[PDB]
């Protein structure tokens, strides 16, 4: 779910509030996403969107009435490392992995303030 | 909470259902507990009971209306290792630690079937 992803990002980037800093950035970071990523952070978001689209195709994911942003899973942050738990059932484990890769992606690319609240007509 | 503790035990002892195997064992494993522990597993339970009693004394724990068995926290099981998450606020982190020490204790001591559903008059 959205609250775990928020925690995963804070695990890698302790100085940020992800829901404020990364929401509505470029063409992909945020609800939906279309067009060409405007930069590397936006591209992290695009990969994350694709990952969630893949999860939806899974037989296991389609058995639970739960949106990826509400489907809770278990993970831990220890010494700024993210660990998805083995207690996670197949769907939740796929989602946890998507979220983990994105948090790490986010922390490795440049943040361009010019792309915050990007005019969706650039997409 | 009780469901995380159940998962922590299964993390260290994958062959068991903790709620069935360890509930009502000796004088301490289970709701309450008095008397002298009948063995080492029962003593793990006693330490766990004391840990939960300590948690209750904490200023931070006393601010939340939540029983230790309902107060959810975050942890992960990876390659049979338990890791309490840094996302845990003070109370939850104390409780997570109590639970982790007990799961590990459980997995290191003998299990005596004679003490299952011990007649509470031995306590
Ligand atoms: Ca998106
Ligand atoms: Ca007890």
């Amino acid at each position: 779910a959205l609250w775990q992803f928020n925690g995963m990002i804070k695990c890698k980037i302790p100085s940020s509030e992800p829901l404020l800093d990364f929401n509505n950035y470029g063409c992909y970071c945020g609800l939906g996403g279309s067009g060409t990523p405007v930069d590397d952070l936006d591209r992290c978001c695009q990969t994350h969107d694709n990952c969630y689209k893949q999860a939806k195709k899974l037989d296991s994911c389609k058995v639970l009435v739960d949106n990826p942003y509400t489907n809770n899973y278990s993970y831990s942050c220890s010494n700024n490392e993210i660990t998805c738990s083995s207690e996670n059932n197949a769907c939740e484990a796929f989602i946890c992995n998507c979220d983990r890769n994105a948090a790490i992606c986010f922390s490795k690319v440049p943040y361009n303030k010019e792309h915050k609240n990007l005019d969706k007509k650039n997409c």
